[PDB]
């Protein structure tokens, strides 16, 4: 059955396109002149639609139809893309951000669904193993696309994604046919994991270009670099290091080796070291992702803890980005800063958590 293929590749596309924008962000912004929070706003407005439409757009799909919905939102965001592709204004490039965002809270609760009904209960867990690989991969990948494609035109990523969408739209027309004060932490966690990580991301795209005059190409090296290394480090060192230690003293101590690795970035000036850096950051939060995922599935009414980590991952990509633009203004450093105190603010929410399961457990006995 290839059509698991193309559904695969339009959850792929969907998670492409929010990431393509990052790496050619300084471009823009030296282009047309916008300011830091303006491009900060284009990111969040793209997560703020994603996350407003999703509930909305998940009903319709239970109102209209699933193969229809799949090639609407697919058509929507290739409208999007060539939007963006074509505009020279900001409010062009804002609603073209607001469709994207309009089309993957449209597509992603439809191509899970249509992938759940047909793949049989054999293998459902497929249906989300590979579903959230490429989710995260295209979050990281959609630079790694983006400043190669740069290469070759200002807007040839723009361009190159929309034929895909056009391609990916094809395959898909002729192919297929309770009580808060326990899930409060996770929940925190959750915002706090995703804004550094949205933060970090707009951060290092403004932030390296204007100080060591990084080119697009080099940001999209760093950035797939270091999105390939924390996931190869995750995947041969994440079982091992969960059996050594716990749930929450594991990600206290990642967040802690963030804060670390973040300050050696805000020290660093030399073009080899900040690309080491890049590489070695991604692997403090891709090593705590999976960590929340499985405290919330331990905490866990599963689909409820699902869709609160989704619908809390979508806020964080949105209050990060906004916030992270609007910083850069003032200091290039001052995110650096933002995403070191949110660090600390999980690991002292961690160890609040646990010092107060300390004491249940004290106090049991």
């Amino acid at each position: 059955n290839k059509q698991i293929f193309v559904l695969y590749f339009n959850i792929f596309l969907i998670f492409l396109g929010i990431g393509l924008v990052i790496p050619v962000l300084p471009v823009y912004l030296k282009d047309l002149g916008l300011t830091g929070s303006d491009l900060g706003l284009l990111v969040a407005a793209f997560a703020l639609s994603q996350m407003i439409i999703s509930p909305f757009g998940g009903t319709l799909a239970d109102k209209l139809g699933k193969k229809l919905i799949i090639c609407i939102g697919l058509i929507l965001f290739s409208v999007s893309e060539f939007m963006f592709a074509v505009g020279h204004n900001f409010s062009v490039l804002m609603l073209s951000r607001v469709i994207g965002g309009m089309s993957a809270g449209m597509v992603m609760p439809g191509v899970t669904g249509l992938i759940a009904d047909i793949s049989p209960s054999h293998q459902k867990a497929k249906n989300f193993g590979y579903m959230s690989a490429i989710i995260n991969s295209g979050f990281i990948l959609g630079p790694g696309i983006g400043g190669f494609m740069a290469e070759v035109s200002h807007r040839m990523p723009f361009y190159f994604a929309g034929a895909l969408g056009i391609l990916a739209f094809i395959m898909s027309i002729v192919l297929i046919h309770i009580n808060w004060k326990v899930f409060i932490t996770p929940v925190i966690l959750t915002l706090v994991l995703s804004f550094g990580l949205s933060a970090f991301e707009t951060l290092y795209s403004l932030y390296t270009a204007d100080k060591v005059n990084y080119s697009p190409k080099d940001i999209s090296i760093a950035i797939t670099g270091g999105g390939i290394f924390g996931a190869l480090f995750q995947i041969y060192f994440f079982d091992k290091f969960m059996k050594y230690f716990s749930e929450l003293t594991f990600i206290a101590w990642s967040l802690l080796y963030s804060v670390v690795v973040l300050i050696l970035l805000v020290f660093a000036n030399d073009y080899w070291s900040i690309m080491l850096i890049s590489f070695v950051v991604f692997i403090g939060f891709d090593m705590i992702r999976p960590a929340i995922t499985n405290y919330f599935s331990n905490i866990a009414r599963q689909g409820f803890a699902g869709g609160l980590n989704s619908t809390f991952t979508s806020m964080g990509n949105f209050i990060g980005p906004l916030i992270a633009g609007a910083l850069f203004d003032v200091h290039i450093e001052a995110p650096i800063y933002m995403a070191i105190g949110v660090s600390l603010a999980g690991v002292v929410i961690v160890l609040i958590e646990k010092q107060h399961r300390a004491a249940a457990a004290d106090l049991e006995d």
